[PDB]
């Protein structure tokens, strides 16, 4: 009828309270920004926090749709968050739209799935053939022991080593709390030319800390990967020996655009802090919920809204992206970056860039 709600259900406490944080600030920003009002509907945003706990997902999930007859369900911290909510989406014929998880085969999991966040695979395809370019011979892997992490060592072998490149060791470790330092000390014996790393958003100011008590930024193993690790919401809080580290990714709080000038600038002045590349998933997440409903004349039932989201496409604050009509994951730049310091402050500074990828994970 005036109404229009979008349950957001994200991790506001636990090990990734901070993508919950940035995402729930960007929508904020969003609807601060643009209104909270589209094709005569008021959209309401009902916040619940799952402390990335796949139980709490699908209970929320459920109460949301069942009880607060939402719309839209919105968030997912983490894979298993998604996954979580997957078969209530499809029941209830109410869009999923996943603003965090990476892993490619969320899409495949419900038709009324769309994601605005990114696929480990776009990523580590590209730091994989980077890296067997640039001359370096010998990696060793560490990964988080679930799903995206698993895409991440994957796509990077396939590439790193058809170019030539040779993995010496793979290691994985728990999501939750892990232990860097045993990995870290076969490193500084066991002297790879680089080690690639995948932990999810809110662990890289963890690593690098470890990785700096252990001596191994004067190792000359270099550090690359996915640009998880080097994280915009964390980049702020690291010391001196995160200088160079070179990753492949989606979004930098230091994309030269006019758009991201100005999200960056807004976000810092609501918030007081950089927003890293969660934030970016939220505020397209919303960005699609309006735009949908904007399409569809106010019509708010799933299938209208499906339809309408697929093959949308706009600028983000981190570049041209769009839904492809397909698949509904999101297609993107990707870029190279390497960590510098400007004006006293370290970003990802891209050096390169890989036009409108899509998720290899279904290609
Ligand atoms: C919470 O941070 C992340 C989560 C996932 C996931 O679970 O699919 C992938 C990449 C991330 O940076």
């Amino acid at each position: 009828e005036d109404t229009f709600k979008v349950g957001l259900i994200v991790p506001m406490t636990g090990g990734q309270a901070s993508t919950g944080k940035q995402i729930d600030n960007a929508i904020k920003l969003y609807i601060k920004k643009h209104g909270d009002t589209v094709a005569g509907k008021k959209i309401e945003v009902i916040l619940k926090d799952d402390a990335a706990i796949p139980d709490n997902t699908k209970r929320l999930a459920q109460e949301l749709i069942v009880n607060d007859k939402v719309n839209v369900i919105a968030g997912f911290g983490i894979t298993p968050a998604a996954l979580a909510a997957a078969p209530l989406a499809t029941q209830a014929k109410v869009p999923e739209i996943v603003m965090a998880a990476g892993t490619s085969i969320i899409t495949e999991r419900s038709p009324y799935i769309v994601r605005t966040s990114f696929t480990l695979a776009q990523s580590s395809i590209i730091i994989g053939d980077w890296a067997a370019k640039n001359g370096i011979k010998k990696v060793a892997t560490l990964t988080s022991d679930y799903a995206p992490g698993n895409d991440a060592l994957a796509f990077f072998k396939e590439r790193f080593t058809a170019g030539g490149g040779e993995i010496v060791e793979e290691i994985k470790v728990p999501l939750a709390n892990p232990d860097f330092a045993p990995f870290l000390q076969r490193m500084k014996d066991a002297k790879p030319d680089a080690m690639f790393v995948f932990v999810p958003a809110g662990q890289g100011g963890n690593f690098m800390k470890q990785f700096a008590e252990r001596g191994l930024d004067k190792s000359g193993i270099k550090v690359i990967g996915p640009g998880d690790v080097m994280d915009d919401d964390l980049l702020n809080s690291m010391g001196d020996a995160a200088l160079g580290v070179v990753t492949a990714h989606m979004y930098s709080a230091a994309h030269p655009s006019a758009m991201n000038k100005e999200f960056v600038a807004a976000y810092k002045k609501e918030f007081g802090q950089r927003p890293g590349f969660m934030a970016v998933g939220g505020y397209d997440g919303i960005h699609l919920v309006f735009e949908a409903l904007k399409k569809t004349g106010g019509k708010a039932d799933g299938d209208s809204l499906i339809a309408a989201m697929k093959g949308m496409k706009w600028e983000s604050p981190r570049g041209p992206i769009s839904i492809d009509p397909e698949t509904r994951d999101i297609v993107q730049n990707i870029y190279i970056r390497k960590v510098e310091k400007v004006d006293g402050e370290l970003y990802n500074i891209e050096f390169a860039k890989f036009d409108a990828v899509k998720d290899p994970g279904k290609t």
